[PDB]
């Protein structure tokens, strides 16, 4: 009985939210589209555009760690992520529906109350996890590489 | 259940002299630190150097970048501060220079790849079997972190 990937990250990210959700998403689609890992020592390295909660999915699913300088954060307010593995031509891109994160933003009000605002971080996961791929986000399988700095 | 060093060496992906520094380090903060105050309270790290012992810390502390718990201040220091939100103190490790000085001493650019795994476990004994006195020198001062 192993912990499931959920599991898995929400044991590291300490809770769970929407942006959570997202990245587990996220992480998700990208190990399904990347393909085969294509030799022992290529790594996933990943270029996120903005630091949220959802990077720690990325973290514990796509082994792309801080630690191991394979997450780069380029903060630039966009939920934008591109994955290479290194030796490999493309860039997986994932960019996540700019409507979802219009919507998620309603869910946050500065006065409301601690149940109000519990109810609403629940309500934003099942938004989340319910959407379909296409509602969720844009790839976009493109030339390119990311290296470590 | 997985042994803190399993979880560690597993979120990491390999072992190396850093991660076995951020491993001591963190067990070190996780003893000095104190249980923690309220469930609220949240364990906030700065460090200022990024490099693989991060990933022990956001293992073992608990403090992830993806929670802006984790605070990189790139300065090529390896000294962490540690805080318990709610509190008054700050937990301030800095590995001693000496140790940093010796790990370099097994690093050469043109090793064989059989030389170089050699050194790699060679460094990774040597973090562990450091008396503490001699890993590192620990502060605890007043002060707070807070996210940005
Ligand atoms: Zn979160
Ligand atoms: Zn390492």
């Amino acid at each position: 009985v192993e912990k499931t990937p959920w599991e898995l990250v929400i044991d590291f990210h300490g809770h769970t939210c929407p942006d959570i959700a997202l990245g587990y998403r996220i992480a998700q689609l990208a190990q399904r589209e990347m393909g085969i890992r294509p030799a022992p020592d290529s790594e996933c390295l990943v270029k996120a555009y903005t630091q949220s909660c959802a990077l720690d999915a990325i973290q514990v699913l796509n082994k792309a760690t801080i630690g191991r300088h394979a997450l780069i954060i380029e903060e630039t307010h966009r939920y934008m992520y591109q994955f290479h593995f290194t030796g490999t031509q493309d860039i997986h891109q994932f960019t996540v529906s700019p409507a979802v994160l219009d919507h998620l933003e309603t869910l946050r009000h500065p006065d409301l109350s601690p149940r109000e605002r519990q109810n609403k971080v629940l309500e934003g996961v099942q938004y989340v996890l319910t959407l379909e791929e296409s509602a969720f986000c844009h790839y976009d399988k493109i030339p390119g590489q990311l290296s470590k700095i």
